């Protein structure tokens, strides 16, 4: 049995100098990144109750976490990750498949969020395209089982992934720690010269999956220099979302009726044209 | 030399009972269809004059003509599609490369502007997703060159293609046409049950494609429940649009200035939440 | 009355993780970019005396703060750079000139030592190349006063410049701090997204040359896709060090003996070659 | 169409008392000139096979004879530049950009090469300073034509050029010579006092440039007191090396492979200091 309408929410994050309207925002490359795997897509709002997020949790189909600027510990966007992030252990625990995706900042949150540290430290990879290290147990992977071999040899060798992140996890203090080196199975390193740090990983006993780079901008963003755009490029960006897609498609929640549906989904809202200046082309902000 | 920021024009349609600042409309899932295979879109609009098509001509690196239900000779997106169908003859005969695709009314318009004549007959085809039924001369060809084998295979035998036409042109009088029949070679045909008609074609000397049935639907519409949306005819929608991105990648055009580029994006515009009533989830509408 | 035969000291840096004749380095770009313009070079190790960088200081004609990747307080290199820093204040003040130059981690540690303060922000600029945005004042600067016009053109308009550092300080910042705001001229600014930083600079009373870039990266490093290699790329580096040497050659200080002088020019070591790992093609370890 | 990473063998020369790991030598300052004007450098080793000397010659993308003392008919240093020149005129000829530099022992090298005749008289130039004598052919020359226009007159008119020959070969044995008068194009002459000779030329038909004197030694070697260290010295090497390396840039030779490419490179040498006793400051000795 499985679900061909998946509906994944996205975490709307802090804005920086907030005013009405202007609260939170999300960067549409993650919405795009989303819809091209044939899913569609709910904001997650910020600064709301227990109880709302526990009703949108069990209407949609997976969530992702995404990048951004905003405190791990301190922000709106950390408090409803957590949220989810417990709901999302509870209902697979119960034998309910839910999956979770962290990207960059997202990524960094799944570290403090299941360790229960924050083990982060400085890496040069503030703008910068890398291939992906792949580790051993890259080999019966999920998240890349069903990538095209082609795909997987220009991943190990091109500067495929864009990386935007002042802070990683090294892999020495990721192995280190008893609770992720138990929790999460690593599939790529990467290296900025001085310090090799975990790029991608998933969970071996939950749909949770993570990337410290940032695979939606290929297709979607053009805004900088060192965002890769080659061919191979683009298919990565359809191949990590088709993945995750695939795995929504497992979870059978639904709304309540459609009326409900309908009012929650993105197209109620209508980003900003950003992209002159920001590094991002255009940015859903929300009250 | 490839162009690794390709720029893709998509034409406006005239709206039935146009209002200003609603004259002409896209639909937002051609849009979505040609930024997840990593092109940028700019909107074609309808009233201009020559030298103004010229001048976006000149500065674009491809041309899609959607479906929709304007007239095939006397609307404003007819006119347009004219134009820059002649533009592309001619830059393709002087050795420029610029590649044209056309969805569904955008594939009748294509038989009318080459064979100069309405050949098109009526099919129970409104609203059907339906398999294609490839001939010999699919193992040559260019627009289905790069997708993966058992994808042909899953197009061959599972309904993965969106129809929503009521006119078609059967393989007999597009056979019996000699400028068709020079012009175009004809990739799948489909039956209704009683008429076998032309689905899927490309031009022998130029990069011309075309297709009957609606390769956009299946990621990005979810208005009607015989939209096709398994996990192949998710990846149906990207190979299509890979492949055409792709051909704009070898067109080398950019526009006089970063400024002029930066306000005939589609980012400059809204699209409206259309998907409770019409066919469209959102749409965009322009004056 | 000049010196024609200028000896500039470049100040090495600590190396992370160090062990016995590998406890500080310079990379040999720095080197490179010195003797091109006419200059021998002396290394200035990190952890030695008081008295032994005055001695030092009393004998070679100016000094080079390089980018590199170590503490801005509790580095060897910091406090060193600091000494010199304070004789070279006390020379000029006297009546000695003393030209000083800071590239990438010297023009941040320029800001801290003037300002006592640690101004930086994150910025995308690991590795990027920019052009100058020049300000107002490039006009009758010190700095760029014989470059050609054409180059002062190419400059403007071409990536000329090589960026690798993630912490920059912005206009806003140091246009707020009254130290810096009276003690330096800012020369160029670039922009990342919304934040405009300040790229080059020189001290208003001081022969003190700083950029935020790296300017002999152009010729001499060939480690990464982006760094800057056009033939106006490499007169920037070649014109850029031919003003600081021409600062170098206005000061008349001389070793106590040419035995002393033989003993500590850089030609009594040798570099590894660090180029195919690190972002150097070759490096000096010293103990 | 040019090659931004443009590599240049310089030709290593018999050491007079060889042994094991000194069969030959390079002085740094030829590498040092060439690394300046944005190339790398590859020794050209001296006791090597035609067929490896091609397969070099295929990869790199032009080459120096530089100066010394080595006899100019029977050292490997004179057979491995007579086989490089012989690779040069036909790749030239066939339409493939590739050039030569002869300095000093390496110009004297190509009179012979080219004339097949020694033609050389003593001159008492062995340690001297001198401007450039132009001749009427340098106002449409090749080697010149990006030159400053302050530059050239100061050649014109100061001691900018350094002379350390013992040989050279008059004007008029030039001009009575057939073969030479037809292929090369005098630039400058200068006099002993008694002898005017030849001291730059250029080829008519191919990129074959020579200089009796020694632009190198202006920025790189601090040995002799002749030595021309002034501003405007410190330019005439950078212009000159910035001219040859312009002209590889124009070849589109490329190693093998990477590995390849850095096991040839300069890089994998450290030079000797020599300069306490010699002529050079530093010297690349080789087995
Ligand atoms: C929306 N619509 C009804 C329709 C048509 N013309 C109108 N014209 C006006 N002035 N006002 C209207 N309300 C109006 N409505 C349509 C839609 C498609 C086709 C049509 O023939 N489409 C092609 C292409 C199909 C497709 O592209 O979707 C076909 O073969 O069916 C005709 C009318
Ligand atoms: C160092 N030296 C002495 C010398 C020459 N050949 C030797 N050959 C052998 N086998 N062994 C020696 N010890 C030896 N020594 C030299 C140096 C330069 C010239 C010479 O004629 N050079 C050219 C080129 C000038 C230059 O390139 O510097 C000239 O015109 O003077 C001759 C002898």
């Amino acid at each position: 049995k499985t679900n061909e309408r998946p509906i994944i929410g996205v975490l709307a994050q802090d804005v920086f100098d907030p005013k009405p309207d202007r609260n939170s925002y999300i960067a549409a490359s993650y919405v795009k990144f989303l819809e091209s795997a044939g899913a569609r897509v709910v904001p997650v709002m910020i600064n709301k109750s227990e109880d709302e997020y526990s009703r949108l949790f069990k209407s949609i189909n997976g969530v992702l976490f995404p990048g951004g600027g905003v405190s791990l510990e301190s922000s709106g966007y950390s408090k409803a990750a957590g949220i989810f992030y417990r709901l999302a252990l509870e209902a697979n625990s119960n034998g309910d498949y839910f999956p979770v995706w962290g990207t960059a900042l997202g990524f960094e949150l799944l570290t403090l969020l299941t360790s229960g540290e924050l083990l982060l430290s400085h890496t040069n990879t503030s703008g910068i395209a890398l291939p992906l290290d792949f580790t051993e147990d890259v080999k019966g992977s999920r998240l890349f089982k069903e990538f095209p071999e082609e795909l997987m040899k220009s991943l190990a060798t091109e500067p495929l992934t864009e990386n935007s992140h002042q802070w990683s996890i090294t892999t020495e203090n990721f192995t280190a720690n008893k609770k992720l080196k138990k929790f999460y199975r690593v599939l790529s390193t990467n290296t900025d010269g001085y310090n090799k740090f975990v790029s991608t990983m998933e969970a071996y006993d939950f749909p949770i999956y993570a990337t410290q780079w940032h695979p939606e901008k290929n297709a979607f963003e053009w805004t900088r220099p060192y965002i890769p755009h080659t061919p191979s490029a683009i298919k990565t960006t359809f191949y990590m979302a088709n993945f995750f897609v695939n795995e929504a498609r497992k979870n059978l929640h639904s709304f309540a009726s459609t009326e409900e549906e309908e009012k929650a989904l993105i197209y109620n809202y209508k980003p900003e044209y950003t992209g002159i200046q920001s590094a991002f082309e255009q940015t859903y902000f929300f009250n």
